[PDB]
DNA sequence: CGGCCTACG
DNA sequence: CGTA
DNA sequence: GCCG
């Protein structure tokens, strides 16, 4: 009994079906770069299906039965079992278009209707988009400039030291102000593309304003490479980390929230991000109830559930507790 | 057939 | 559009 | 692409 949605079984991060779970996931990001939502999602679903599994799929009579798993998706991995390796996934990964589009919309601000745009005319490299700053935002200038360093895995030392400095200008900025790791190594990750911090105080209300308090006492203790600075709660930063004799760029999320919607913005800012599309569509779908990272609507008789933990959410919406290191759907 | 998560910057 |  |  493998459940449809993702949100309704544990995804450790380690499992048994990665070979599968690429394939299926490089069609996934094709479909991406040509417009496809639905497509992307029901590939992304299928390979979160395999991460699901107990053990390792070797036949495709194992296949039966599992949600979103139709005539394509069970074509590629049926090729995969027989053959190693699937023609369709191949022409795709080895293709320009592929290719070039994963390079663009790797920058931290390009997404795919910009890839897409910059291919139709031509470009292919980052030295071409280089040449080319008048096409740039400034958020995609940052993103080129330190591309090399964030393409450079951010380790677990590296979080360490980048929550300690966080700390202090929270603490700095607002006396009992809080800092929570959020994001893939609240889940158990080793390495990830960012770091990701959920900041709030425990008394309602006092952390309006916050953020910009921090974000100035950062940028005064030369930590900030880039950030979009009139009131904000979330910044999507570069940072400037220290290094033994040197520095790196790393890529860190900022985000306040009061404390009344810390269990919402936690359980959001945790992820995986398919894990909380799927949750999402569980509550709306299943339950006829609005979730987002402030909150949990009942839209008929308009109130809000008052949680105090995570595991408040999961239970008003009739689902299993599944802890951080279970949600890498 | 239409839906496919979400809100902020 | 970007965050993604 | 798959599903409700
Ligand atoms: N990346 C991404 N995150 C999303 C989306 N929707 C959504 O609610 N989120 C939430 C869940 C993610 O865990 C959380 C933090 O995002 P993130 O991009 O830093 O990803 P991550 O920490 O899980 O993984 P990473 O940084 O190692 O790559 O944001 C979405 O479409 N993409
Ligand atoms: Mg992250
Ligand atoms: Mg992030
Ligand atoms: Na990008």
């Amino acid at each position: 009994w493998m459940p449809a949605y993702a949100c309704q079984r544990p995804t450790p991060l380690t499992h048994h079906n990665t070979g599968l779970s690429e394939a299926l996931e490089i069609l996934a990001e094709a479909a991406g770069f040509e417009g496809s939502e639905g497509r992307l999602l029901t590939f992304c679903r299928a390979a979160s299906v395999l991460k699901a599994l107990p053990s390792p799929v070797t036949t495709l009579s194992q296949l039966q039965g599992l949600p979103h798993f139709g005539e394509h998706s069970s074509r590629v991995v049926q090729e995969l079992l027989e053959h190693g390796v699937c023609e369709e996934v191949e022409r795709v990964r080895r293709s320009e278009r592929y290719q070039t589009m994963k390079l663009f919309t790797q920058i931290f601000g390009v997404g795919v209707k910009t890839a897409d745009r910059w291919y139709r005319e031509g470009l292919r490299t980052l030295d071409d988009l280089r040449e080319q700053p008048q096409k740039l935002t400034q958020q995609q200038k940052a993103g080129l400039q330190h591309h090399q360093d964030l393409s450079t895995p951010v380790l677990r030392s590296d979080v360490d030291a980048l929550q300690q400095v966080v700390e202090e200008a929270v603490g700095q900025a607002l006396p009992g102000a809080t800092v929570t790791l959020t994001g893939g190594f609240r889940r158990g990750k080793l390495q990830g593309h960012d770091v990701d911090f959920l900041i709030t105080h425990p008394k309602e209300g006092q952390e309006a304003g916050l953020l910009p308090r921090v974000m100035c006492r950062l940028q005064d203790q030369g930590l900030i490479l880039y950030h979009q600075h009139d009131a904000f709660e979330r910044s999507f930063c570069i940072f400037r980390l220290p290094q033994p004799g040197s520095w790196k760029a790393v890529r860190v999320d900022l985000v306040v929230a009061p404390v009344s919607q810390f269990p919402f913005a936690l359980l959001g800012w945790t992820g995986s991000d398919l894990f909380q599309r799927e949750l999402r569509r569980f509550s709306r779908k299943e339950k006829g109830l609005w979730l987002n990272s402030h909150g949990l609507f009942d839209p008929e008789q308009k109130t809000f559930f008052q949680a105090a933990s995570e595991e408040d959410i999961f239970r008003h919406l009739g689902l299993e507790y599944l802890p951080p290191e279970q949600r890498n759907a």
